[PDB]
């Protein structure tokens, strides 16, 4: 989580850099252990007939978080990506923190962050609703509508093209606030009942299945590694169904 050894970090979009730092800072003092990705994946790079894709994977776990995944990626010189999901241990019934940032030479094109539900009612737990409302509605000038598979995201989901530096910083601060709420609720959460654990597990499986419908992610992977590799990466590395 010291991103000091990262090859990609110094060359990434500035908003991406600040988000990577914020997420690493949030995780740094947790009771972390490594989480071994399939084939103990770390750094990976590939090219077929076009641009090369490079990805740095970092992945941890704690008793409350089954898998805490931070990816940084670059396609050629034209495209920077940050991806993060904290997959909850269903026993504690926490939502899914997720973030995806895509940037090119012109700036950030997509900034997405959410605390996504795992309950069957598609609602966040009550304490998250209370804490999230207290943050107030952020104003962003260029909102983007989620694609249909995006039904998985909560009403607090951000999906924007930041308009300027003030918006970039506003977005990063909102992600820090979501992380602050989430890490706090993780301390105050109890082991749930076996039926409740099952209901949360089902929500998390649904979230992964829907995230696999994201053809924007899939095409980037396919252009660098091919269809089979991208299928294995999406289903086994990014959005593994437990
Ligand atoms: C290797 C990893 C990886 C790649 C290659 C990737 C690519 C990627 N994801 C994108 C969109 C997106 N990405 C997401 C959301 C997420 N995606 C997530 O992995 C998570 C956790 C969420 C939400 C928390 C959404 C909702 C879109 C918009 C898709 C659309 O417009 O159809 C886009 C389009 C950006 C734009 O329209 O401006 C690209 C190129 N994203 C990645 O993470």
């Amino acid at each position: 989580l010291s991103l000091t050894n990262s090859s990609l970090m110094p060359t990434l979009n500035p908003m991406i850099q600040q988000l990577a730092l914020a997420i690493a800072a949030s995780w740094q003092s947790l009771p972390l252990k490594p989480y071994q990705l399939p084939e103990d994946l770390g750094y990976v790079e590939g090219r077929l007939e076009g641009e090369k894709l490079v990805i740095e994977n970092r992945c941890y776990q704690t008793p409350q978080f089954r898998k805490m995944h931070l990816e940084l990626a670059k396609v050629g010189k034209g495209l920077d990506i940050l991806q993060c999901v904290m997959f909850p241990e269903p026993l504690y019934g926490l939502p899914l923190f997720g973030c995806d940032i895509v940037a090119g030479p012109g700036g950030v094109s997509a900034a997405i962050a959410d605390l996504s539900p795992t309950q069957s009612d598609r609602q966040l737990p009550a304490a998250y609703q209370k804490s999230l409302a207290e943050l107030g509605q952020p104003e962003f000038e260029q909102q983007r509508e989620l694609p249909p598979w995006g039904e998985i995201f909560s009403e607090y989901c951000l999906f924007i093209r930041p308009s300027n530096v003030t918006e970039e910083e506003r977005f990063v601060q909102r992600v820090v606030d979501f992380l602050q709420i989430h890490c706090h609720q993780s301390i105050v959460a109890e082991p749930l009942s076996e039926a409740q654990t099952l209901e949360h597990r089902q929500g998390q499986i649904h979230y992964c299945q829907q995230q696999q419908k994201n053809d924007k992610t899939r095409r980037v992977l396919e252009k660098a590694f091919g269809e089979a590799w991208a299928e294995r990466y999406m289903s086994q590395v990014l959005f593994d169904v437990i």
